[PDB]
């Protein structure tokens, strides 16, 4: 309760073998402003932290008055340093408050400059992950967000980039490169998980090729304040 | 034509599969008899078109003069340039005048900052191929030099950044990385070149695994304004 204020919003995350939810992805959205970056863009390096904080806080809470019982997963903001064994103690008691297990919060791992060289990113990772979170790199496939994080650590789960996902039912090089990521991520015990699928033929060639977790407009929009239902095109058969 | 002056080094990269020398590449040194990273720090945004050409040709008529036969491998800037596909004429003119052939020319992509319009590095990358030059993607693994990039375009060499190779031999996690890796390079029809390659141990391994173009200190160290002769150990090996 400080400086500005906004609120969340909710997209699925869909298990295509058991047709479930698996989760949402909490995504910030303005006060009744549906973009994310006119947020973002007005926070600073002055305030970063007290944001990220309210932003857990926020999520957790809508969470649990919208009912969620599967999995919340949270953006971790790329301004990554500071000391990770005191500000976890605010999200511990927000989960606390609203009975929301620890085990159902996966924080996702993203970069867009390159920064404390894996070694950092590294160990607020190892630590998350030794309170019970759940852990994702973000975006893999674009940004510095490539095959040098997998290789110093892993996180449970990789959301590989949309760039990556775009048409692959019909681009051979995107399709080598995805059945050859999907190798590599299952010799490191990392669940794959492809975002922004946007028709049908995405989908069936991506579950064709292994891939459980999906998220992305085939399957629902982020919804303001509000759990999305899923596209039943997918739900029924 | 602007400022302060510079000169060239050379390190060879090796094929270890016929065991001959692939060519070298052009690193950039002051007059100062072996200042790297305070030349590059001089550039600036109204000079990095004109200190880009100026190291091509140093380079070229350098390597013509030490009576280089192989490959010559140079460092595209992170095209903070803008190149617009025509001013390529100093190039073009540089291997004319000291009769270096064109195709025997290799250039370096490395940080393509950014989704670069994709298509701005990738009409960049298209246009040299067009007109005869070999082209390579640098520091894969590491920078924005990564998966997206090969997803939209491909060099004919991809260069493995070194910190994906150190002690690979030791590795488990880099070792499946590699292996899918080298498997994605060979769908696309990409030759490897791992960098940075400093101990036997290291060779051993990315030999054994198909890697036939390497670089790096266990094979010679970067030698100003010469061409060094390679450690024969790998003779064999
Ligand atoms: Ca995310
Ligand atoms: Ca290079």
């Amino acid at each position: 309760s400080l400086d500005f204020d906004f609120t969340m919003a909710f997209q699925p995350i869909v298990n295509c073998r058991t047709k479930e939810i698996f989760g949402y992805e909490a995504l910030v959205r303005g006060l009744n402003n549906e973009s994310a970056y006119s947020v973002i863009s007005r926070v600073n390096e002055d305030n970063r932290y007290l944001f990220d904080q309210m932003c857990r806080v926020k999520a957790i809470a809508l969470a649990a008055k919208l009912g969620l019982t599967s999995k919340l997963s949270i953006n971790f903001l790329p301004n990554a340093i500071y000391v990770p064994e005191r500000c976890i103690r605010t999200t511990l008691e927000a989960a606390k408050r609203y009975q929301f297990p620890i085990e159902n919060i996966m924080f996702e791992f993203t970069e867009a400059e390159r920064v404390e060289d894996v070694n950092h990113i590294k160990r607020i990772v190892e630590y998350y992950k030794s309170l019970g979170f759940q852990t994702a790199i973000d975006d893999f496939g674009s940004g510095y967000s490539g095959l040098n994080l997998l290789a110093d650590f892993q996180t449970n789960i990789v959301k590989v980039d949309m760039g990556l996902i775009r048409n692959i039912h019909a681009d051979q090089v995107r399709q080598s490169i995805m059945k050859n990521c999907l190798k590599l991520f299952s010799d490191l015990n990392i669940q794959p998980l492809a975002e922004g699928v946007e028709s049908h033929a995405e989908f069936a060639w991506l579950k064709a090729a292994g891939v459980e977790l999906m998220q992305g407009y085939y399957f629902a929009k982020p919804g303001f304040e509000s759990l999305p239902s899923v596209n039943p095109e997918f739900s029924e058969a």
